[PDB]
């Protein structure tokens, strides 16, 4: 990745060895959760497509996922080229000719080139942009891993409000929503979805307290509330 | 972070990928312990919001306890506009302008801009108020969490001194009260919660003994209270 | 190996001990896997033939392998020196004297004269090629692991779409034939070892169906066809 | 070892303590086995002699056996004042004379003027030599591979062809003979040593077959070879 | 300790954790011994003698041996300071006054002390005095660790060649006694404590010969000799 | 070797085939040195290792007469 600031001008160095290896371990164990989107953005310091590339051409077992992606990733690339300004082709000579649509990933730009046009030329962000196709991607792969849709999620008559919550919530990763309607189901759905035991409670606790202040009150109760036997 | 000033201007360095992993596994094996509240300042050198809102998403099953603590910095910064000092709305020419209640959050702000008042216009600080406000979420999330109360922690027939007194100190971690009014509960709190026959050397010594005078008398004795070493 | 730029002149430098580490244990855990492919190309820093050469020397379990790739390496070497524009007679004093195949290999070079024509004068590609002709070394070695033929990916009456994309997927890795007739035949190939039931759903997709499109179609679906039973 | 060219004159580094532990978990590992000799070929970078006897004087339990290692280094140091040039004995002031083969070791030779010879006045070839002469050494421990022959590896009915080519590459490491040797008589001893079956198939390809022709063909050949029904 | 040149005089900079587990792993798992000589001398980086005594008092549970480690020590600093004691009292002012027998101890001596003679002055190596101490009561503590005395080395009638030659070279890492007599011991006494079987063997070999050729010889016979008898 | 056959009857076996070998002069030495004492029965298999390294075939024939039979019958008590 692109690294180096203090001691001058930025260069490109190798990934770390531990870095490769620490990143396939947490492939194996958290294959599609939704916790690997920030995860990615974190590990990946220095934007350089071709290590980006790199990571997702060394996926394991489990890689099919991974094309699909890479297929979503030429769609951008396509939008690029097309949807956004096109260009005539024939550049002015003492110009690089701009990269186009398919040479911002590494289809048909090398590590030279694109080192060329963020450092000897006013600064392209091609591994922001690459890294931003490569989450758009990543966020449709997220919602398709998610296994029961929320009109089909119902707290049990013997199942606690702890993972009632906690169901809830790691399947709301998976959305994709904006924040505002995220809230509005929010507010309804704990409600809605909720069992007899858990409702009896909840619906005195009613409208108007929010999530801390509700859980506060649910958790003080406990288990799947009345007559859980749990004293 | 922003980091460096011995080495000339300070530059937004990304966190360790080492830090990141022993943020997930003491997650993984101590989720929900009061030991992580310190634990979690320790580790944060230099709370920038974007980074410490990366720490918070990039969280495993709990995420519930995450977006409570989520709404915590939300109620937070709504209090932190609303009723902490206001800042005037039409800013002077060539000024960066104060940040709002949202913009202290990263989830309502962006990185480069935030660099600039935490950096250019003398010092906002805007990384200790929003470390504080996750302190506070962290201090709500062990109330939650815990199953037994001061009070119900009790020493068995058969239980060590050693086996109570750790226990009391271990609940005693999440009491969240005045340091003057704990100490004037906690000497009768010792003594009402000790198991009858074990409870007889801490009467024995009487008023004015501390825990290292008891626990000093304790190493005679020894177990649950036992008849001494020599009769 | 030979690496630095902007802070001086090009510096041979040592491979790290975690490098030979991790070779052995990726062997250990998975010997014959296509993923180990371009991990091998990610670990390369200077591709200079005598400590590449030291990471097929240091493999253990599958040598015969490894022996192989060497024999492939000899008739690559062989086929530069003589099938590839040949080497000239006596050249004059104060030259690099031309590589022939076996002084692009580590066998018949020294160290020191090797990056001498590498990198005292005008960079050659010396390292480049011998890294090429281990991929084509190694894609061999994966191909003669994998027991199923693409005709023998089948899907049983309780197998899964998502198990059956994986077994494709999987068997995709181990191809090592055109892409362009690759992907052109992806199109049918999928539909024709699909079971009447799996085949009727898949049927109404219809002709040129995108790998998102497709994915989108068998997530929907999940199981053995649509609507399943005792699983 | 002594590294700096470009930011100063070489200055001498203390090897880091992970290449130690790196050759005892080797030698823990697969005492003997002869993945060990390019190890620690590999981790012996700069090549100064106190540095390289450490990795000797460190081994363990097999210490004894290092003693004859130790040994032949003292018989390829005789062969120094012997086989090599003599020299002579009277040098006069003003140099740092070539060294005589009790010299090159660290028992005859102060760090400060071994370090000396290598780069106060035209560097001596002495981490080379002595390098070489433990490379020796370690190639003579072969012989301590007990019960270990060519003549005794006959594939089993039931054993399969890749356990039979695992067995054959085990012992072929520990052959000690010339390479022109080693083909002459490899072409007899692959088709001698198969079980029946598996033998009938190779008899079927007969004469002409190159070693990745005979592995290649063998692959949809299966287990040890064909099985018939028990009617 | 002290570190490095390069950036200018050498810094006092405490020693990595894992370095600090190094030094605790090696001890813990391979106790007093003679291998753990040599691998003191590579965990000791830096000739500070407030470092080096710290080493010895941050060891695990087997710390008699270490007791008597600081014991011996103590005694050979007295020795010190009576050998040398000329410059003993009064000095002309700016002279530093010197480190006597007992502050080549960093009990004795105080941090800022010590970095002052070692830096500023021509280089006294207190921290290197300090550590030959430390190797000489290893030397001592190895041949209390010996399980077995030279004159009770003998092989027993299951017992093979292998165990017995690596018992004798074993014991002559704790000796002691210069090279020669570990030379002139092993001239006569291999044959006369030998099995029947293996003694035979080494009897009819005969005067003269080296190590590698007894060994070679012994290899062929295997284990603990063929039963019956050969003229 | 078999149990019961002695040298003489073994190594003209091993001549006898050694005559259509059909490779070159240094390899045939290489095996040469090396296929008695591979392919002798073990009690005839004993003066071969006893005589040991840079042994000559006018050395070994000169053991191999002296030992005679096939191979004498060795003592344990």
């Amino acid at each position: 990745p692109i690294v180096q600031n203090l001691q001058g001008q930025m260069v490109h160095q190798a990934i770390s060895p531990r870095t490769l290896n620490a990143w396939v371990k947490v492939v194996e164990e958290k294959a599609f959760s939704p916790e690997v989107i920030p995860m990615f953005s974190a590990l990946s310091e220095g934007a350089t497509p071709q290590d980006l590339n790199t990571m997702l051409n060394t996926v394991g077992g489990h890689q099919a996922a991974m094309q699909m992606l890479k297929e979503t990733i030429n769609e951008e690339a396509a939008e690029w080229d097309r949807l956004h300004p096109v260009h005539a082709g024939p550049i002015a000579p003492g110009q690089m000719r701009e990269p186009r649509g398919s040479d911002i990933a590494g289809t048909t730009s090398t590590l030279q080139e694109q080192i060329g046009w963020m450092t000897h030329n006013p600064p392209i962000p091609v591994g922001e942009i690459y890294k931003r196709w490569i989450i758009l991607g990543l966020n449709k792969i997220v919602r398709m891993y998610s296994p029961t849709s929320i009109l089909d999620i119902r707290q049990g008559p013997k199942e606690p409000f702890r993972d009632y919550v906690d169901r809830f919530y790691k399947t709301l990763r998976a959305e994709q929503a904006s924040q505002e309607v995220k809230n509005w189901m929010t507010e309804t759905l704990l409600v809605q979805n909720a069992n007899p035991d858990c409702k009896t409670i909840l619906k005195a606790l009613g409208p108007g307290a929010t999530l801390e202040e509700m859980m506060t009150a649910c958790q003080g109760v406990g288990g799947p509330g009345h007559k859980a036997r749990v004293l």
